[PDB]
């Protein structure tokens, strides 16, 4: 589950670094 939860937390977080990007 603490996989589960930091891997959506990592994926997330990418998600608005490359929107932030774009
Ligand atoms: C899975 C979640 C990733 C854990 C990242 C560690 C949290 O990050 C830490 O949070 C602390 C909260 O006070 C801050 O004081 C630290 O400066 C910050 O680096
Ligand atoms: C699934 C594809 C997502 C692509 C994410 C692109 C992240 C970088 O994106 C590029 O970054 C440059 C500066 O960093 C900007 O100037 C460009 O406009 C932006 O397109």
């Amino acid at each position: 589950p603490l996989v589960v939860a930091a891997s959506i937390i990592a994926i997330l977080h990418l998600i608005l670094w490359a929107l932030d990007r774009l």
